[PDB]
């Protein structure tokens, strides 16, 4: 059965299974007897994340010039900010069509300390990479791996045979590791149809029943807005750089479906990278840098979930956001999506920062704190679709930057 | 550059047996004569150094040997080796509880404690998922062996795949990586050998401290617990291990003389995981087993195959249940076999975890450790002599790991018969 | 240029702390010093592990063993001299005699065993240098043994492994040099922040402590280091000129362990020591060889007892020499840890830090200027590591005599 089209079978069936079990009251059998298999699928991808990030980027940063890496960053970051900003802008319009939370009708009454930005930045530079590796801190690994692979290529270009042979040997240890990791990613993706089925079956069972109210109308709204981001911003950007966007989606889909049901960008980095190499044809000089960075700081789906649910609260308490306030949201939902860790649920946690920025404080027991908790009740329903666009923008950004740097192997894009 | 240097000249297997016998005589003297606090202060640190040294080697020598060994074998074999070692571990655990129950009733442990007592899916799955690590750098830093065993097996297998490629580039990268582990494994096994120079001293100290602290306590019905447990541990070795060993054509007397360094070390460190470096170096040099086997069976067995604990748990549960005037019926002892096997599989390879898990074995037959009850009193009588019993069991926990590794090896033709001829 | 940022930042921070903009300096200049510290920090664990595995293979145990026996004997004697200087310099300045406070008239072994790691992957993640030092020696010693095997097969495995450490060390030393491009800025920021916050406080008998502590630190360099250096035939003006990057990085980061990458690259590029030496003596000395701490402790211990009217007797000052040496060995190589350990030196002559007591006030006067004293302290903590590594290296002929000629 076509493995491009079989992981898609597990997604649908688990969704029907979980919706059916959820609508019929067996979600506790699904948590006990089905949830563990998706958890196994999650643990397997998780173990690959730290080595496959470290090794691919040491290799990739050696296997390219600094000035390219530097131009890749400036390019990928210019793309990343603007695709995030467009996501906020799309959620705001999609939130109004669906008219989210206007019928929740809570009275509220007429109404900062922004987190230090510098310490988050200094936090990029690790102070012990063995610790950042053991703690799982991807962004500090990205920094050390680039710094390291850059130094390895410098040492490969030295007059000594003794120095060249030591540095070149080190780089082979990383190349040996990276090639081994991409191998297992492909092997675990044999189980991927099952883990997908279990995760979506557990999720649909627990919060299926909850997608029935104006929360259901929220879900309708968030998924619609995510879609526009793809078919408008990604397809147009993809088609703009001469990439058949249908060939792009057809290649991304393994990374999209694991992103969806694991609700973790960082947890689906291995599939996103293996998709970026085998299917997409990107060179490690590119995706070994952009794909892990984007798993953290490029969350188009979160920046749009945050845009849609922020309108839901202000409507739900009778203090709708003015225009001048929605323009603060574009700034601050981008900032919060940059800050959102790539693990399940962290986007809701960061949504608070976005409210605190427009003057909707979450004082406990207040009407605002009530609307926030209506959202967190369907968070997994919205979490799946959110992480998917967080990854898809990482691939569309990697593929687009690659065709710009001549680092895209066009032999992989031929319907024959 | 010191003043004095004279040690290190004797058969280390014979001198490690010298430190064990002498330390037991020494600690017993401080016990009945009251210098047990000098031994904890002035002798225990040497046994502690010997433990830290073996401890530093565990994570590299498991990771490297199993990456090496797992690349150096075919998966369809590895899967059959696992199936073989796993069925052996279960049957021998079941056999140990079966022996502890029989040896426990023969010695009749705790039948005369005379405490009055009033006549009055969910949990295992996460333990399995937890075998799969979610970050191996962390599982390494945290010391999580079973997650590393998993990663190491999974890794080396991928390395052999890459060594078989049309590319000269992929083959040589994998081939290079594989050398780093092989380089690491050989360096670890080297240091194991250097450290085992200190082992006659470290063995002497550990047994001297334990015998000093808990010697005095082995005088009462706890002494009869000791009598039962050692008798069963002895029976488990000379009956089930010897009969099992001889059935597959291994001289059981040759096994013990090769195992002894691991046996004596497991005994005095009371930690399977802590005697793994000696257990593997013994599996290679003395036993003649190939890294394709013991790099998997020896770390897997240090955790999940505890024959010595599974017999300890059978004897002490009979001791407690007899001690409250509600002796165990047969139908319960068949639950003890079911549940002490389960609880011995769960017992971590650290000193004392068998008592901590012994509680789970009691909870399974209806002896709750509610505070102030008679039951909690008998459990604490056991925890009072746990070290005296901890030594003898970890010896049989490890002795059974070597016996299982060698027996599985000869069925896969992977044992070097040149060490067994003379 | 690292020496210009040090001068300019100190003049700058003194001015800002004098217009009350020390919180403007903490807000807008301290981060550059923190980047420079995080950058140097990331390198310590790899560049220590790799350099010592390499260096320990590339030398004989009996040398390493004799180097150790030599470096440890050097380490003790130079430390003991510092306290004797702090006692003399603290007594010369008569520190804290005008504080006039009335006072009432009437596990070590585990730290040793702690050197032996129990999981080296963990000791790596934790930043525990000394347990890595032990494992790296134990490892690298094993590699040459396997490279000195009859096998072609094992010779190539270990030779492969050793190259991984050599490849890593060479990248580490490379990055240290690149990070030192930023160092003129990071130095400026750190000294500007410290001068801003604690400048104002060098004004009282605290000023005389700063005067006293720095004066003795200088003698340790210009007397004991220079005399010992000249005794083994090393030009001290060429030495300091080579040491300076490690000195000034140690000065403004107040972390010996944080200056390890600069101290080692100075030991290789500038000094010319072989990894068989400095990859063992320099990380060992960052922890246990603190001349600068032992002199602070001698001067400030005199400061407390004078400030409370129970001056130390001779028999007591001779306990300070023993115990300020011991406390400097125990002081971690991070900012401030010498002050924390000064407490153990006070308790050693009977100045207990019972809360609210007169003793506890003099301690807190000292902790108010700790950073002003911490900078000068960590500088002589590494400066003594370089001087001894070079001196011990020349005794094992492992010093490159070509870098000391023009
Ligand atoms: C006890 C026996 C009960 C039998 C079933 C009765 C339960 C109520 C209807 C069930 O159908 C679901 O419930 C919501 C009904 O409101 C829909 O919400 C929503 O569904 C979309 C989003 O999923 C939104 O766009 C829609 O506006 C909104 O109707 C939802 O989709 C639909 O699947
Ligand atoms: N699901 C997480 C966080 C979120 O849901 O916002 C991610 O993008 O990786
Ligand atoms: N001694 C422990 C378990 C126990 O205490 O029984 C071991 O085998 O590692
Ligand atoms: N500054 C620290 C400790 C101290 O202040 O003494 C060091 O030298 O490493
Ligand atoms: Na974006
Ligand atoms: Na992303
Ligand atoms: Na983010
Ligand atoms: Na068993
Ligand atoms: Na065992
Ligand atoms: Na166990
Ligand atoms: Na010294
Ligand atoms: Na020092
Ligand atoms: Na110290």
């Amino acid at each position: 059965y076509p493995v491009l089209w079989k992981i898609l079978w597990g997604l649908v069936l688990g969704a029907v299974f979980g919706l059916i079990a959820g609508h019929f009251g067996y979600a506790g059998a699904v948590k006990t007897y089905i949830k563990p298999f998706g958890d196994l699928f999650v643990r397997l991808l998780k173990m690959l994340v730290m080595p496959i990030v470290l090794a691919s980027l040491v290799v990739g940063a050696a296997s390219i010039s600094p000035a390219r890496l530097g131009r890749v960053g400036v390019k990928i970051v210019v793309y990343y900010l603007a695709t995030s900003a467009m996501a906020v802008f799309f959620g705001l319009i999609v939130g109004r069509l669906f008219n989210v939370g206007a019928n929740v009708n809570l009275g509220s009454g007429t109404g900062a300390q922004p987190p230090s930005l510098v310490q988050t930045l200094l936090n990029i530079v690790p102070t012990n990479p063995f610790a950042s590796l053991a703690k799982g801190e991807v962004l500090p690994v990205i920094f050390f791996a680039i710094i390291l692979g850059i130094a390895i290529t410098y040492l490969m270009n030295r007059n000594e045979e003794r120095v060249r042979k030591s540095a070149e040997t080190l780089l082979r240890v990383f190349d040996g590791l990276a090639e081994a990791m991409y191998l297992i990613v492909g092997g675990v993706m044999q189980y991927a149809p099952i883990g997908v089925f279990a995760l979506i079956a557990y999720v649909m069972a627990e919060q299926g029943v909850r997608v029935v109210g104006p929360l259901a109308k929220v879900v309708g709204a968030v998924y619609t807005g995510l879609f526009l981001q793809i078919v408008i911003t990604y397809f147009i950007l993809l088609k703009v750089f001469g990439i058949d966007p249908i060939k792009f989606i057809r290649k991304a889909k393994d990374a999209m479906i694991t992103a969806f049901v694991t609700r973790s960008s960082s947890g689906t980095l291995p599939v996103t990278m293996r998709v970026a190499e085998e299917e997409m044809g990107v060179d490690k000089g590119i995706f070994s840098f952009t794909l892990p960075l984007g798993a953290t700081i490029n969350m188009d789906g979160t920046a749009l979930y945050q845009g849609v649910t922020v309108l839901f609260v202000a409507n739900a308490i009778g203090h709708p956001l003015t225009l001048g306030q929605q323009l603060v949201v574009v700034l601050t939902a981008v900032l919060a999506s940059i800050g959102t860790a790539g693990v399940p649920g962290a986007g809701a946690i960061m949504l608070a920062m976005v409210l605190q920025s427009v003057g909707l404080d979450l004082t406990p027991g207040s009407p605002v704190a009530l609307a926030y908790a209506m959202i967190l009740g369907i968070d997994a329903i919205l979490d799946m679709g959110r992480t998917m666009v967080n990854v898809t923008g990482d691939l569309a950004g990697t593929v687009i930057v690659a065709k710009t740097e001549k680092e895209l192997d066009e032999s992989k894009w031929i319907s024959h």
